[PDB]
């Protein structure tokens, strides 16, 4: 590959980061040696690689290591540890029993532990219990978080003297995934694919630790070869409240090589922003991730009430929701609170159906009139002449003239009251008869006739006369 790179003893602060109590110490350039803890108590001190490592191709680790000058019985602790992870390249695991594996996800690595841990805690599992008080060097699995030596690697190693480096060899096959270090002629090997599993880009972190024991521990004359592992970008298309609308995009590319990220076009949703990384840039050792945020597209719905004989809006509903909720609306409800006001439907554009909000807007329109209630009014004038004796005594029959009715419409619209009267017709005429008083014998009438008469309205007063006869 082109990421091939082998990192040589005087460029190691270029490619691996001085942390904890290893950034008091500089590189001596002389000896090509980096403390990790010095001689005091409570100390911590690693340095991570600065990149992450392509478990997909091979790697060969060398250089000296000095575990100290006291052993355990006369007060030497902890030990260096060798962790793999895939998270953050600038993490580190626990110190003491974790050995600076446990307490990292998928962390599985190398330990050489200057002092033996029974009593375990949350960190790390106790060290086997073969090797009480006695200088050990293992394989750690701290995929759980807790870190597990394997007693199957637990082999011994020469208790740190007069504070001298031993040789440390750890090589790696990208094909077989087999790991095999050699400390001092002891050598070990296991199969490390059940812990790389996919990642194929693990963190490496070399980490001294210190406690109420201490030890100088220190590194020298470090030559990595190893492929550069590339960087990561995952791209996350979610909406307003986190749930993700479309498939994720993870897309990887060598370190300061560029990558692009697509806004995805999403039905039912459009761009809000985009919250996290560019969308645009260079790929780096740690995975960037950007979110595309999307808003739920809303619809419009608004169904209009008009009063036709006003031609004025009574009432309008506006409604919004999510493109291809229902409405849940009917307008029978609205209309009817109209029709019992005296108002009669004429037209209803609105659905049976519900409705549906969809990206385009909706207005419907229901149209309604003012009811009109078609009567008729009658009126009738008449005319009576009563025909009597001086006694009063009927002396002929009462003549009731034909009478005269008149008609009129009346229109009460049912929501104003307002009663539109249609004009008085009359049915009969205008004009009542003349009539010739009737003629007894041995009688003389007052009036010999009641002489008819024209222009009769409807708001006439009904005529009332009176023929009185007298003897002779
Ligand atoms: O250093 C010896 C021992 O001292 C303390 O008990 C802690 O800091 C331990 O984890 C450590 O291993
Ligand atoms: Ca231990």
């Amino acid at each position: 590959t082109s990421r091939d790179i082998t990192v040589y003893p005087k460029d190691f602060l270029t490619y691996f980061q001085r942390n904890g109590s290893a950034a008091g110490f500089d590189y001596d350039l002389a000896t090509y040696t980096q403390t990790l803890t010095p001689n005091k108590a409570s100390q911590a001190g690693n340095v991570t690689l600065k990149t992450k490592v392509d478990m997909s191709q091979n790697f060969t680790f060398t250089g000296k290591i000095n575990l100290g000058d006291k052993a355990q019985n006369a007060g030497g602790a902890d030990g260096v540890g060798f962790l793999f992870h895939p998270g953050d390249t600038n993490v580190v695991g626990a110190p003491g029993g974790a050995a600076g594996i446990g307490g990292v996800n998928g962390a599985f690595g190398f330990k050489l532990d200057t002092y033996y841990n029974g009593v375990g805690e949350n960190s790390f599992t106790p060290d086997p219990s073969n090797f009480k008080g006695k200088p050990f060097g293992a394989f750690v699995d701290g995929l759980n978080g807790q870190a597990k030596t394997i007693a199957s690697s637990a082999q011994s190693i020469s208790e740190p003297s007069n504070n001298n480096f031993v040789d440390f060899t750890m090589s790696y096959n990208g094909a077989t995934k087999v790991m095999s270090v050699t400390y001092g002629g002891q050598t070990w090997t296991q199969d490390v694919s059940s812990f790389v599993g996919t990642n194929q880009a693990m963190s490496f972190s070399i980490a001294a630790s210190t406690g109420a024991f201490m030890n100088l521990q220190q590194l020298r004359n470090v030559n990595f070869t190893y492929t550069v592992a590339q960087g990561t970008v995952i791209a996350n298309y979610v909406d307003e409240q986190g749930n993700t609308i479309a498939q994720q995009e993870t897309t990887s590319g060598d370190i300061d090589t560029p990558y692009v990220t697509s806004q995805k076009t999403i039905p039912g949703y459009t761009f809000k922003a985009s919250n996290g990384a560019a969308t645009s840039g260079n790929y780096a050792a740690n995975d960037q991730t950007v979110n595309y945020v999307y808003t739920r597209n809303q619809g419009s719905i608004d169904v209009t009430y008009i009063d036709q004989t006003t031609g004025q809006t009574l009432s309008k509903k506006d409604l919004s929701g999510g493109t291809g909720d229902s409405s849940n609306y009917t307008t029978t409800d609205t209309i009817k609170s109209y029709t019992d006001a005296g108002y009669e439907l004429v037209s209803d554009n609105y659905p049976s159906g519900g409705t549906v909000f969809t990206d385009t807007a909706q207005h419907y329109v229901v149209n309604l009139k003012q009811k009109l209630v078609v009567s008729s009014e009658q009126k009738q004038v008449n005319e009576t002449i009563q025909y009597v004796y001086e006694d009063g005594s009927k002396a002929a029959d009462d003549y009731n003239a034909p009478p005269l009715n008149f008609t009129r419409s009346v229109t009460t619209n049912q929501v104003t009251g307002e009663k539109t009267y249609g004009d008085w017709q009359a049915q009969n005429g205008d004009s009542f008869g003349e009539v010739v008083s009737p003629t007894i014998k041995g009688e003389t009438a007052d009036q010999l006739k009641i002489d008819a008469i024209s222009g009769i309205t409807a708001n006439s007063a009904d005529i009332q006369k009176k023929v009185v006869y007298k003897r002779n």
